[PDB]
C-alpha cells in the first residue's frame, strides 16, 4: 500500500478513536488533510477534554490497528445510506446532490463515512499510529489531532 492510502485509511481510525475519548461531543469533522506519512483530523468540540484524552486516543487507535478489523465498505443509493447510517457518515462539507450513490466505508462500532477514497482491507495494514499534537482551540470549538504513520 501506498502511505497516503495507509494515512488516509487511518483518519477512520484515529476518529474512532477519537468519538471513544471524548463520546459524541467531538464527532463532526470539519476538515482533514493527508500529507505522505502524515495527517490531521479537526473536529467540532463541545468540551475541553482532561489530560488523559491525547493518550486514550493514542491508545484507543493502535488497539484498533492490532485488532486488524476489517474496513468495510458499502456503495449504496444516497436514501438508503441515510436510512442505514444517519447523519453520521457526513462531514461538515456538502456533498452534492446529484450524487445519488455513496460509497461508504463502516469500521463495524467504531466509525462511518461517506468518502470515494482507497483505503486499506484491514486496520492491521496502518501499522502504528503516532499522535504527536492535539490542540484544543477553546473559542472556536474546535479540536485537532495530528498524527503520523511509519513508512
Ligand atoms: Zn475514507
Amino acid at each position: 500500500y501506498s502511505i497516503e492510502v495507509r494515512t488516509h485509511s487511518a483518519l477512520h481510525v484515529v476518529k474512532g478513536a477519537v468519538v471513544k475519548a471524548a463520546g459524541s461531543a467531538a464527532k463532526w469533522t470539519t476538515s482533514t488533510y493527508v500529507k505522505g506519512n502524515k495527517g490531521v483530523l479537526i473536529v467540532k468540540a463541545a468540551l475541553e477534554l482532561d489530560k488523559w484524552a491525547w493518550a486514550a486516543m493514542e491508545a484507543l487507535a493502535n488497539e484498533k490497528v492490532k485488532e486488524n478489523a476489517p474496513i468495510k465498505i458499502y456503495e449504496l443509493p444516497r436514501e438508503e445510506a441515510e436510512k442505514m447510517f444517519g447523519e453520521d457518515m457526513y462531514d461538515l462539507f456538502p456533498v452534492p446532490e446529484d450524487v445519488r450513490i455513496l460509497k461508504v466505508v463502516v469500521i463495524e462500532d467504531w466509525n462511518v463515512n461517506a468518502c470515494n477514497k482507497e483505503h486499506t482491507k484491514t486496520t492491521g495494514e496502518i501499522g502504528p499510529i503516532k499522535i504527536r499534537k492535539v490542540r484544543f482551540r477553546k473559542s472556536k470549538g474546535l479540536l485537532e489531532i495530528h498524527f503520523e504513520l511509519l513508512e
